């Protein structure tokens, strides 16, 4: 309810992203918390474009490529694969606020360790400090809807609708970031 709490798209108002299907966290677990985002889901190497905080909250920097960003309300959100990091612990910080970019190489997206296809945003919903499900969750006018195993792309089970203008919007198409909803 909280209007600060109200979300956005973690892409810059004006811009669109190619979204994949929602997944957990870790990407086989459950609940389905996080979707991934790229502007062309390219491979390593190339251009990469600018994060920016889906919602109003304090900062935590939880390494190079690592970002949270918690409500007052105790909603909160998770931005992995970051680069250029440019937000600091504590730092207060609105709606399309930038925080940096995602990672353009395999060393900097993977600062953590693990695996990964290419540059892209993880992005997910979390409330009380726990990963919860994006079903239902709202980003501007969006209406997100969650599909039956991680990373299902399936736009019959996984989309957005925007109550905006009525249309239905699948994995791996542009999905154009209004902001906040009134
Ligand atoms: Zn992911």
């Amino acid at each position: 309810a909280p209007p600060s709490n109200l979300m956005q798209l973690p892409w810059r108002q004006g811009y669109s992203w190619q979204p994949n299907g929602a997944h957990s966290n870790t990407g086989s677990g459950y609940p389905y918390s996080s979707f991934d985002a790229s502007y062309d889901w390219p491979r390593w190497g190339s251009a990469t474009y600018s994060v920016v905080a889906a919602h109003a909250g304090t900062v935590r920097v939880l390494s190079r490529c690592q970002v949270r960003v918690t409500h007052p309300s105790g909603w909160a959100t998770n931005y992995y694969h970051m680069d250029q990091i440019q937000v600091s612990n504590g730092q207060q910080v609105s709606a399309d606020t930038k925080l940096g970019v995602y990672a353009g190489n395999i060393n900097t997206a993977l600062c953590e360790g693990g695996s990964s296809t290419g540059p892209h945003l993880h992005f997910s919903l979390l409330y009380n400090g726990a990963f919860v499900s994006l079903q239902g969750a709202s980003f501007g006018p969006y209406r997100i809807n969650v599909g039956t195993s991680n990373y299902d792309n399936d736009c019959r089970r996984y989309y957005f609708y925007n109550q905006s203008a009525g249309t239905t919007h699948c994995a791996f198409r542009p999905l154009y970031n209004p902001g906040l909803a009134l």
